[PDB]
């Protein structure tokens, strides 16, 4: 099942979309050279934007780091984006309340996935209408995926994207099974697939390998961070990654899929 | 480290105290039963005890499931039963507005596993300066736990009881590590650890010697939800009787 | 169901049994020597002890530390050692042709994790008749040790001990699930189950409470491959895992 | 660090060698016969080849299940597998006596997984001079994998394969790492790395999906197992190799990108 984002067709069977940003949401001036480097890379190898930040990063590593400009604040900014660049956005919400204001003016509207089971954030995301992007948890397996969609199908909402971002691997450590992009492609009637990279590393040396690994198994998109200068991409390799992850999606997508 | 909760002494070298009572508040009447028998059982067994409840769901199986009486409804039972049975009350707090008047009523508040990073909630948490149980994370390692102890010793709160429900196995399972009982110890300034042996197993049957190993590494509680009962705790109390007889090797 | 070794029972319902001794035979004066350490603590404590040494050490962190003094040499020192403590003894055996002559001399003959799954050892085992150690490995769940029960009943024998030492966990780290216990009893004619502490440790420290951990859960014996316990520290370590055995072990089961 | 098997060139930014057969020797005519088949897809598709199956099968669940036609008659079907075809082929070792009389014959021997820790079988092993496959253990990490490597080293044989084959993930269940190739590429001096896809399998519809992501990563081989649960369908496999082909063209034509 393909979903319409303005003029982007998402689909596990389209060429894979980028989702594409910053962690925190703290500054309108930098937030939007980051931003034009994006869509400018993109632009010149044609492939679909969807730029990314979070308002209000609510997990850091210290509970005085900054959170991110909030809701009002980061709207306008988001809003600024939209006119400036022509592209949609995502960004991720909280609470139930803040979902109607983030559904006006981003294009998709992201769970948590520390909230993934949160009927009521659940519900109020669903009523909005939005698209949404799911992000799995790491202690959730692929095929318990099913119940979180069922869960926004029965509140009304079938505009969903599921987020792989890597499974718990005994102690501070995280793997990606490659098998799961295909169960919650099984399971969840192929709905489009992401894949979180950044996440689901804690090393930037890797992120190229783990990313052509995922998009080698027929992917909807990829989801990254960047860093203008841990795991964040450097803003300057934007380019040459994207090169290859293209360049690999546009062989798999080229051929239909071979049943075994 | 030792935390007072009225009468109680709550630490890993005193009795081990008994968390229980039921999963989600469903009424006052029935609400009281089971807090009754609680109160039985361990009144004649000796062993302190913490009435547990929650008042909401957070998680349900329909969008259109029963969610429980709501922040209004269970703070008031709560109210009645420390009223009626004069012992202290735990409950577990989901957004950061709910802590301060659920901590006017409630003598332990509860940080929720899925919720133990969310930077909001611990601060609002550690403000109220009540007792805080601070469920670890099934994907967090128990030496991760002194980053979270940091957080509330930061924000102003060293009230802190850690809680060990088990950890992430392969897909849609859970190992309890007995070795992380000690590291939690060592590393986050001997707090309080108690176990949730209840939402650390899969099925019942085993809950016995799942609790009887946990136990076995001297921890200041067990957190948990024929007389079945009473039979677990003559046998809890037992080795945790031994174990805090002898010496800390 | 018990197993009775010489004049010691070993089930999980009896006093638990000690297994220990050294990683690999050198001596026979070094042998006896640790050997008597081990006899006089659990002698003072009422504790049966089953002596542990290895004559040919096959999984060896370096290719060329010293695998033991073989096979001819390593039964005359456990001869001896039977013969000057009345004790029984273990070895383990990696190679078919060597059970029928250790098995002996040897009481207990042990399979070692990595051969678990071996059919020719497990045939060769089974057929000496003796009592046999079944190592359990890390990467084997709890239910699949059935199946090498199976092939030990297929095979003729049913003396067989069950001897766990934690799980893989993902990266170079191992987790002891205690519920395992239970469902090795279960599902395995409640076989005599033994707890390995040793194996999964992080470090020497944390032996005594992991080690309580199990037994707690109620067991025929605690396996030490004494990172290692300190032999000065060994009367302490016990007087502490018998005060939890003899609490457990004289409640009868739920 | 490349590695010449007759006139295959076997390394990481090589294109990949097939490892490809059948789990056990049964017969000679049905030995050949897949043979056969793998050979004439693999020359068309100009795809280097090496045979693989085991003469015994050392730990299956019953002691009466049957374990193949055994050292003697296999070694007989594997000259004859190298008469025929002129290719290299690949067997596993199970005991330290077989290894010189296997080393005769088969180009290529293998360490089981389980067996990995078995020191002695390490020793005889390096001692032969042949190419060795380390099948990497279920139970080992990545970054573990260098201390076996030391082992072969110190014993004086530096041809070796480390080949994957999944992760212990709870219980009864297998986890590929995509990010553990690149450990061992960095960890053990660039060593040709394969990928195990049937073993890492529980399932054979994921096999092509999973086959992809492992050679996204830029490896030396693909080890594989067909029948004429996890074993390909025979008749699928040049279907499959094609597609196998394309990735491993595409992402060897691009220089390694550092990060
Ligand atoms: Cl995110
Ligand atoms: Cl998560
Ligand atoms: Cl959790
Ligand atoms: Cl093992
Ligand atoms: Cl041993
Ligand atoms: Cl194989
Ligand atoms: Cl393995
Ligand atoms: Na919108």
């Amino acid at each position: 099942m393909d979903i319409k984002i303005n003029d982007i067709t998402l689909g596990n069977n389209s060429p894979f979309v980028l989702f594409g940003g910053i962690n925190v949401l703290e500054s309108l001036d930098s937030t939007l050279q980051t931003c034009a480097h994006y869509v400018e890379v993109t632009r010149k190898l044609g492939i679909p934007y969807i730029f990314k930040a979070s308002f209000d990063k609510a997990n850091r590593s210290s509970i005085h780091s900054y959170r991110g400009v909030g809701l009002e604040e980061g709207l306008k900014i988001f809003e600024k984006v939209k006119a400036e660049f022509g592209i949609p956005v995502i960004t991720d919400v909280h609470e139930p309340h803040q979902c109607q204001p983030v559904a006006e003016v981003c294009d998709v509207i992201q769970l948590p996935a520390f909230l993934a089971r949160q009927t009521d954030l659940v519900v109020a995301m669903a009523k909005t209408g939005n698209v949404v992007n799911i992000k799995k948890p790491q202690f959730l397996s692929p095929s318990q995926m099913k119940n979180i969609v069922e869960k926004f199908h029965e509140a009304g909402n079938g505009k969903l994207i599921l987020c792989e971002r890597g499974s718990s691997f005994g102690y501070d450590n995280l793997v990606v099974d490659m098998l799961g992009f295909g169960v919650m492609k099984q399971t969840c009637g192929n709905l489009p697939v992401i894949f979180d990279v950044t996440h689901s590393l804690g090393r930037r040396a890797q992120a190229l390998d783990l990313a052509l690994a995922g998009m080698a198994t027929r992917l909807a998109g990829l989801f990254l961070e960047s860093h203008p200068d841990p795991s964040a991409l450097p803003l300057h390799l934007l380019e040459d990654f994207l090169i290859r992850i293209k360049a690999l999606d546009d062989l798999i997508k080229s051929q239909p899929i071979l049943t075994i």
